[PDB]
């Protein structure tokens, strides 16, 4: 037969909970949730079947869902990414969780298939982010397209996939971009990634920022995070870009901007913020300084050629979990973090439970959306209506104590809004 | 037949100025770079754009990229106490029909404006506009000129907001191109470009230290951002107010305390007004500042600052010099105006440094070529420049300083579907 | 009987064996006195007995302490900072050494003693950081007193209650302090907590620092540091001072600076600085907002009133090791960290082996001194000169790749200096 | 007697500056302090005080606060560009005997301080300089005076740095207070200040942008720190150079790159020189430079900068305005200088702002008040101000910023051990 779940410890769903209420008055955004939708279960007859990063931050949206009379089931969109702790408090729950931190290609697959069917019928919503999930169901169970509502991708990468497929017309099924979300990118991605980055590379390599030279490739609401967060603590931080504009706003930020080519000579840490791939390659490597850090932040791993090290470097020393450090020809040697995939999930515990609050609030209306007001959304990838996005990032602001003001009637007439309504026009850029 | 051929403070100032546009031009490669690419080809030719934008030396720059592409022009700044005297002289000396000075009456300044809508030979052909005066104007008083303008350019938030306006009531009879918000404008002209001029105008005017001081920024936007940043980068503790939930949300997240005026008016030395909106300090608010706290605005218009209760209520009022006035209250305490409620660092200092306006100013010349040599692609209503040109915006300014940019190889092109030279971003990146 | 040494578990030596491959490639100053006084053994016949946290930068520095030939016997200076695996290696190596995290203060004074007697006498040194070693020595031991050479403090508290101690007369031995050489105080105090500081909070918690409220008790060295990374990440810091210099220097770099007793109504995260008693009390906590984190970092957990929390919680769970979170009879919650002792140390792994190295290069350059010119150090507590403090300022110049500028005959005539000799006068602050 | 009773650019402008006195006192909490406590008890009755600092608004705070103490004052500023006309003018028609002006020439400048040796009484007092000029003047030219002078007081690093040169010599005469080196000074007003002043005098001078560039600051030490945190804040790359081994290294864990002036001068668009020391700049180096670079310098004395060697290798110099020179050298480059090498805050601005120079007078304040009133605490040498004296001053600005300081308990301050009021740091402390 089939089994409930399958997590690394069932026996660490205590100490799981105990992080899941420290999370919970951290996100009041999905509490607030809660509460207002919860006696209505506007997600009722809902079999979503997620797709995210198994953590403490994804164990608190996994249940908000639930409480919302939505049926669950998950796994993990990254080998390294899932916190066992967190995974077991979601398994003891009573939800079919499948993920655990490092799985093989093969669990992985297995994993997320284990997801697919519910107990009465097969999954009618997603939740992905990577696209991994809508990948597998649309190349290999396309038999569920048309019983799939929608679908809620939350990160760049599996946003970039999802347009790719409509343009392609591969796409059968209607989606909202939640990466794209104003309370979602300038936050989750930007000031998420400014203290997770430097938390991944501390508890893998206690490396001291200051003094060191800092390579980012890529300056987008990550790199601009990852550089920020470097510079922060003392570090010359270069970057590299292909956009122009992108560029000059980090030369306007008093950054140095180079190719890798010339950077890979500089740095002592170096990682990938950018969405594409062969950013870092062995032509890089053999330029390196004695023990310099890298790493990729990115989505998949597909930046950094830790295939090239492993055929090259003459020795190859682990020391410890998702913490290698290979020795080169020449000499030097090369520290790998998480063998090239996302390292602040991987060598650490991913972004703070509080910015989460944003991107999973927009993940919680996104489904409510695609699944109670599926006229509303037509087969292609949509954003979330500006109305709520401000109203996420409202959610956040009592728990800072921030105070808004509220327009007169004067003011929204002389303005020409309405003092409740919108802020700003769709094209804003904040 | 008597109409001046210009209008300046004082001709003799233009040998200073010329020698401060040879200066700027070496830090504005957008705009000289638009010269030698499009001077032999004279886009521009047998246009005849009126301009309304202050009279800087960084205009000055853009009028003569304007006329290096045989383009007609007549110009006026669109704010009394923002032109710069040497620049207008440069400029009026170089045969350019030029009507504005520092120091202007309600009275000079509409007629300046006006002084520009005939060229010696037929009306204007476009609008070069920053802050929607000159639109509004036409629009009005002056529609039957309406059918023979090819389009309008707007350079700045309020101006562009108001575009908008006039499009849904239907009112805006002439096309139009968002300069404004124009990536390579918006995020950073009003970002960057405040970021340098704002402590730059309450530092001429006052002097004041911003160490220790603490700040209140009203309105978080794109100016707000900056202006918040330079007070915070000297040692100045700042407070921002807001309307927009997210806004808000991002000031917090930047260590950034948000708060009302009602309150915020109690603790401020220095305050700042970022909003295109009326109403942010009123007396409610003066009356509980403290001593010698420093108020100023930075918007457009002169909206925010309610200065006519400055004036009004206070015991006395006594200039210090230009631009800088010192109300003593009821209270006993006294209070420091800038620029009369007029937008500080153009009235107080020299506005944003060329080679930030570079960017906008480039923006804007697209505009203008665009506008102009491709009518049948703009219909009417306002639009944005293809993100092919806002990123040529960018790029064109690498060089000077030295930034070098990397080229998409062919694998990676096709990995994220896109060209090595094609736009980079969708339609939708916020940057 | 003596046991040769005493850890949590030896089997981690492999581990710490690596852990430390990494950091002396982190720390230049402590190799350049190995490779320059490796043959030399200045340290010969010197039995030094350190008390110092039991890391792997720690480790380093006693296995750089033997390389001059000197005989080393070690013992943590805090129950919560010994890293096991770093006591494990250096245990394998013959070293003996009696800590782990997690002591009690039976067993903590129980390991100091272990290190008072050496296989061949009494110890000759003292190589202590807070000044429990040489006030047990001066308390319990007398009669060692005559023959230890001289005492080389660490820190500020320590070094604090050295000049107490010869200002009363007590101080029977030559001491050196370490912690007021510029290469330790403005790099050690400010750099390293400046990065050490969100390092324990983080790992403790995972909350997001960026839009909270942080209230940092005190403006020194640390202070300042401390400071300046919770803002780097967004967060709004307040201070409290008793200085009014330090005070000044506080809002002059834009920081609101009030009382505890205002300050304790507003904070979300405390973090105590000062080097004394008493900062944060029950009326404090009684209104601190809910799950408001406090946490130290001065040496002496004497700073934040457990005990008070104890005697007063309703409710009081173990989320993990040194992190408790208590319930208060009005229903709000307090996250406590490492029970009031440092937590950079406690929830972390303390400083980066870097800036570390600035300050044990001084350590060895103090045990030196001590030993080999016993003559040149009466009595008393001493700095040491300004030209070998830029000398280890300068060690650390290679690493960083920094190109230090020559002065020119006619330059140096000029500024009526050597281009060689001490470069600032005796009462510069740098 | 032909002996003029002042010497000023244009009295007629008292009017503004005492407008800008009134604002500055406003400023200043500490020197309103000080006279605040004894502008009755007249401490400084007798006292012929001869002062050779930056005439400026802020110094004339200073001069009027002496003036309230009952001490008679002759004033001349150290430099030939930092002198504020209107400053000069309100001190002037106060009757008090000034002599400078912005644009002195070399033998003025010499003329205006010995103009101030001789009072109605007789001889100089005491001593207020900057820089060390007066009291190399009398030690020098006037050694029969020195037996009457009863102490000194320097205000900057480089005049300092003389006295101990000159005691250690044995060639200094007469007890002088090292005013610099006073926590409330160095550590505020050479860093915090020049944080401010800067940039304002790049800007007010060139206009040109601080964002994108590159930015080069010789040296990195109370002044280094200050520039280059103000100049990156404003998205300036900052590069550092260095001779000490320990700023070298601060300045690298703060993110800085550093390297030599020899490389350095390649990549900079913008030098600083906080250095007290020569040959910092040289022609080797200006042939290196990128077009346009703005050259400046905020040391003391202009001796690090070759200015000498523009004048005598350049093939063009352009003067755009007061203190702003342009050339253009063989290379076909061009270099903007700034006050001909003069410490470019006071010579194309304003100087620290009138808060953070509080600080500074209120040590120079109480250092003559100790000089005078205790001689015998003083021998023959230099010496600092006790630190009960340096937290009373600092404590003195924390009213206006609003700080609320804590007192330490009976308990807290016992288990410290210091008294809850006395000195709070050992005397080797470094803040
Ligand atoms: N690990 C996390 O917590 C987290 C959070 C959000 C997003 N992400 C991931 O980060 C990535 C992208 O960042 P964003 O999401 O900030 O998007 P952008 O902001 O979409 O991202 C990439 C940037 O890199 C640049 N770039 C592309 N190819 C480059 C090359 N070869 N060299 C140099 N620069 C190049 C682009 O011009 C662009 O500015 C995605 O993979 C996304 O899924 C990770
Ligand atoms: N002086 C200059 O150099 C310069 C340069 C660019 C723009 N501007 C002007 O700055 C203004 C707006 O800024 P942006 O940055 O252009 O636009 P947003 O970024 O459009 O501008 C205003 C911000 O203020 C907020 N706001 C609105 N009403 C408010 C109220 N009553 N209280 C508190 N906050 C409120 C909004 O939510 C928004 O975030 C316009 O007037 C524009 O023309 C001046
Ligand atoms: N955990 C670490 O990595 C580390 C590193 C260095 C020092 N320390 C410790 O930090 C402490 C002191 O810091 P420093 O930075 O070393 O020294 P200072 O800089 O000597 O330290 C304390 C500061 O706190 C202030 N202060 C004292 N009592 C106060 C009170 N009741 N309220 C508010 N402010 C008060 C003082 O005015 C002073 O500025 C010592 O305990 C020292 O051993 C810890
Ligand atoms: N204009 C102002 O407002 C103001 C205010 C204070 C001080 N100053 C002046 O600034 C100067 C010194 O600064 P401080 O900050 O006073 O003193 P430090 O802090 O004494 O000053 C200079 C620093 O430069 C370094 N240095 C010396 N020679 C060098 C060379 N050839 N190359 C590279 N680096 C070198 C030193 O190592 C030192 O760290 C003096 O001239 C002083 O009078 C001006
Ligand atoms: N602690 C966390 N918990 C859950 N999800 C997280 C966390 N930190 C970052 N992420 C997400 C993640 F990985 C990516 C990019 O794929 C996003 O865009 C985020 O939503
Ligand atoms: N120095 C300057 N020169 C010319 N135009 C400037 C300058 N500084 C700012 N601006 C413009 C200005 F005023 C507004 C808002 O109305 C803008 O948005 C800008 O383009
Ligand atoms: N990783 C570390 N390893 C060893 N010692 C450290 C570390 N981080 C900080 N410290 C010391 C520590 F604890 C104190 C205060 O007592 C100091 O002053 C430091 O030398
Ligand atoms: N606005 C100002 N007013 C008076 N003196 C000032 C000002 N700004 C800086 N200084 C002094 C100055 F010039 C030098 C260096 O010689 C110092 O060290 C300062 O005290």
């Amino acid at each position: 037969d089939k089994l409930p779940y399958k997590v690394a410890d069932i026996g660490l769903a205590a100490w799981g909970r105990k992080a899941l209420d420290i999370a919970e008055n951290e996100m009041p955004g999905l509490m607030r949730m809660r509460e207002r939708y919860s006696a209505s279960k506007p997600l009722k007859g809902a079999r979503i079947a997620g797709c995210l990063h198994m953590t403490v931050e994804t164990a608190v949206l996994i249940e908000t869902l639930v409480t919302l009379g939505a049926e669950v089931q998950w796994s993990s969109c990254n080998i390294f990414s899932t916190q066992d702790h967190a995974a077991a408090a979601i398994a003891k729950a009573g939800i079919p969780v499948y993920a655990w931190k490092g799985e093989t290609d093969e669990e992985y697959l297995w994993c997320i298939e284990q997801t697919l069917y519910f107990k009465d019928g097969p999954l009618n919503m997603i939740l992905d982010d990577g696209g991994d999930l809508t990948n597998l169901i649309h190349t290999k169970y396309p038999q569920l397209l048309p019983g799939i509502r929608g679908i809620s991708e939350e990160t760049t990468t599996g946003v970039h996939n999802l347009y790719k497929m409509m343009a392609n017309g591969i796409l059968k099924v209607p989606a909202i971009n939640v990466n794209d979300s104003v309370t979602k990118s300038k936050f989750d991605n930007l000031y998420g990634c400014r203290e997770s980055l430097i938390d991944g590379i501390k508890r893998a390599t206690d490396v001291m920022i200051a003094g060191k030279v800092a390579v980012v490739a890529g300056y987008g609401d990550v790199g601009k995070g990852c550089a920020q967060a470097l510079r922060g603590f003392g570090a010359r931080v270069i970057i590299t870009e292909i956009d122009p504009i992108n560029a000059l706003q980090a030369a306007m930020e008093g950054y140095e901007v180079t190719t890798m080519d010339e950077a890979c000579q500089e740095g002592n840490i170096f990682v990938t913020t950018t969405g594409c791939i062969d950013i870092i390659l062995g032509r890089h490597f053999e330029q390196m300084k004695d023990d310099a850090i890298v790493c990729n932040i990115g989505h998949f791993d597909v930046e950094i050629d830790v295939k090239w090290l492993n055929e090259n470097a003459v020795e190859k020393v682990n020391i410890k979990p998702q913490v290698d450090r290979y020795r080169l020809k020449n000499g030097r040697r090369i520290i790998l973090l998480a063998e090239g995939r996302l390292v602040n999930l991987g060598c650490a515990m991913g972004h703070p439970s509080f910015v989460m609050s944003n991107s999973f609030t927009n993940q919680v209306m996104a489904q409510i959306e695609l699944w109670t007001h599926p006229d509303k959304y037509p087969v292609g990838v949509h954003f979330l209506p500006k109305k709520l996005d401000e109203a996420v990032a409202e959610a956040h602001l009592g728990k800072l104590n921030v105070k808004l003001t509220k327009l007169t009637e004067k003011q929204a007439q002389y303005l020409g809004m309405s003092c409740d309504g919108p802020f700003k026009p769709d094209h804003y850029r904040y």
